[PDB]
Formats: C-alpha cells, sequence, structure tokens
C-alpha cells in the first residue's frame, strides 16, 4: 500500500479536445489522484511530456506500469524512466497485475469533460482558447471533491507545532525534549515537551533530531 | 497582506523569460502562507490567459479564498472579474510596483527564473530554449521550487501547504509602536521575512507588523 510508488499511465482520445486529442492519463493506485495532458500524436517526447507534469503536481512516484505501445517501449523513454529512478512494467494489455485503475480515471475524465463542455454549450468539439480551462477544471474535480485523491496522497492536517529539536544547555551538552515554533532575528521559539516551557534561544543553539 | 494558513492569500503576477520564448510570458501564483508556485507559459498577457492559469493552480494546490494581484488589464478586466466571482475567489487590485507585500511573489520570479537559467545552461541551451523541451524544464522548475526546500528550511512547500503548521498560542515578542518605543504583550503567530502577523495578549487583536518591528520577548514569565 501507499503514495507515489505504483502508477498507471496511458492515452486516451476525447475527441472534444482536438486537435491535441490524445490525452495522457496518469492516475496513482494508491491515493487515486489523477494528471492529464493534452497531446496531437501519442509519442515518446509525449508521455515524458506528460510524466514530468505529474511529477510536479503529486511527486516522484517509484514505479509506472504502462501498456507495450511504442511510446513507453521506446529508447528515449526507457533511458528517460531510468534517468529518473522511476521503475517500468509493460504489461498485457488485458490485466497483468490489474490496470483497470486507469480506465476508469478515462471514463470520469471523458465523462466529466462532456458536462463541463455541454455546460458552456459546446455539444461537440471544444474552442482551441477554453480547453486548457476546461481540461483543467476537470482535474480540480477529480481531485479535489470527494467521490479524496489529494486527501489521501497527501493527508492534509494542521500541526499544532514544529519539529523537535535538541537545544545547547548551559552545561554545553544538547538537550532532547524540545521543538520549535517561530524563527525570528537569529533566534528561535522553542517549546519543551514535558513542561510546555516556551523560551527564546540563539539559531546556533538549536539543532534538528 | 500575507496568509496565516495555505488557500487564504494568493499572489499572481506575470513575468518574462526570454530563454522560454515564444510563449515568454510567464504566469506565477503564490500561495503567501505555504510559498508553494504555479506558473504557467504564455504568448501573450491576457484575461483568458490568468483564468487558465488560475484554473490550473487551483487543480494542484486548491481553491483559494483570495488572489491579491495588480491593476493589469488581464486582473480589472470583466471576464476575469466574472470569472473569480463564479469562483468566489476574492480579488484585490494594487501597484505593480510591488506594492505593500506584493512582493511575495516577485522572490517566486527570481526563484524561477533563476532557476530556469540553471536547467537551461545544464543541458546547454546558453539563450533560447527550444519548444519541445520547454514545459520538460519548466515542469522540473516546479518540482525543485516546490517539492524540495529551499534555503534554511525543514520542510518543501508542498509539504507545508497539504500539512501547514498553524501555531495555537505563539512565542512572545515586543513589537514596535507608533511612538517609537518597544511595546510588550504580544505573541507571533507566522514571521515571515516580509511582515509577521502578531497577536495581542491583552484583547487577542491580530495585525500585521513589519518583520522589523517585532524582535523576540526574551523577559521570560
Amino acid at each position: 500500500l501507499g503514495p507515489l510508488q505504483i502508477w498507471q499511465t496511458d492515452f486516451t482520445l476525447e475527441p472534444r479536445m482536438a486537435p491535441r486529442s490524445w490525452l495522457a492519463v496518469t492516475v496513482d493506485t494508491a491515493s487515486s489522484a489523477i494528471v492529464v495532458t493534452q497531446h496531437g500524436r501519442v509519442t515518446s517526447v509525449a508521455v515524458q511530456h506528460h510524466w514530468a507534469t505529474a511529477i510536479a503536481v503529486l511527486g516522484r512516484p517509484k514505479a509506472i506500469k504502462t501498456d507495450n505501445g511504442s511510446c513507453f517501449t521506446s529508447k528515449s523513454t526507457r533511458e528517460w524512466l531510468a534517468r529518473w529512478g522511476i521503475a517500468h512494467t509493460t504489461g498485457i494489455p488485458g490485466n497483468s497485475q490489474g490496470q483497470a485503475m486507469v480506465e476508469r480515471a478515462n471514463r470520469l475524465l471523458k465523462d466529466r469533460i462532456r458536462v463541463l463542455a455541454e455546460g458552456d454549450g459546446f455539444m461537440k468539439r471544444i474552442p482551441t482558447s477554453k480547453q486548457g480551462e476546461l481540461l483543467a477544471k476537470a482535474m480540480y474535480a477529480l481531485n479535489h471533491k470527494e467521490r479524496t485523491p489529494i486527501q489521501k496522497h497527501w493527508r492534509p492536517t494542521v500541526l499544532t507545532e514544529g519539529p523537535p529539536v535538541k537545544i545547547r544547555i548551559e552545561t554545553g551538552e544538547w538537550e532532547k525534549g524540545w521543538n520549535v515554533l517561530v524563527w525570528g532575528r537569529g533566534y528561535a521559539a522553542v517549546k519543551n515537551r514535558d513542561t510546555d516551557k516556551v523560551i527564546w534561544v540563539p539559531s546556533r543553539k538549536v539543532k534538528p533530531d
């Protein structure tokens, strides 16, 4: 189990999004987070463009598993994945470890593009202008509103305090049990985990655990 | 001003990166709280650009309660206004001269562009960047400025964005009041490098003050 360890990339065709109607879809098997990018033609530079992107939005995944399409089997693409430490897995187009996680992403994605499309009247092909914006809006509904992927691979939570530190006590040794709150003008506000005491210490006398 | 937590207040603004031409017009949005960044390439600064930009930043960081940009036509425009309002996002215009604290973004631009310099010259493009590995490079720049801490810090913007640290109480400070004297009774909530959110111990009032006007209140209790 776990986010950013295994992804399922795959291209799909959405006519409504042409010219660039070739859609690259990456899904995180764990989080269920989606990343799609438009393309004129499914090629090696396409996938590599797509992935670099999904990496910027979801993070570096340990491995991606795609079909045996030339765009993934290619030389460049493999050198690429290897230049990033990303394991690759060309599974047969049926199941081969399961690959229907993405196809439901495509359905949700395309179906979503249908409503966002006809919502603004475009009963067919979508204007090259409001194309990115509509696609982008689909990502936001697919990832932020409950049906949550980001609320699953990000794990949003508010932290009441900061990271644990070891401050330097008058004896010259470094004492554990403190946590840093705020930094200001070279001093650090630190809070003792046992007494709840808060004191300001020089940045120099504070080091992490 | 700045935000005391993610998706509270954003600072959008366009910049010019020659190396990224044709589409050398860059739209950059920063989360004043998180310090997370999102940039998108553009051929020309327009209303559909901003709205393209924002839609995207929203997909990556989430829906922000408000964005504060300058008086550029692309933001003051009709569509843009109707757009922000169709999203429930408050808007706030200012002066291009970084007016007040909209300088949080200017640092984004510098870090971004400087970052594109290295990633550029690293692969040899000592000048203009080929239309092909353009997105790629840009994207890699986001990944560095987001998923990897930057400067003195232990957490990355992407981390402080979904797992923000919002203080309950906050340590004591002495802020400089209008008389020039340093007043006690205040505690710092967020201590930016630009401004600090500070809370009165007596009235519970919260106001933003220049970081230079606040100092640690070493007078332990």
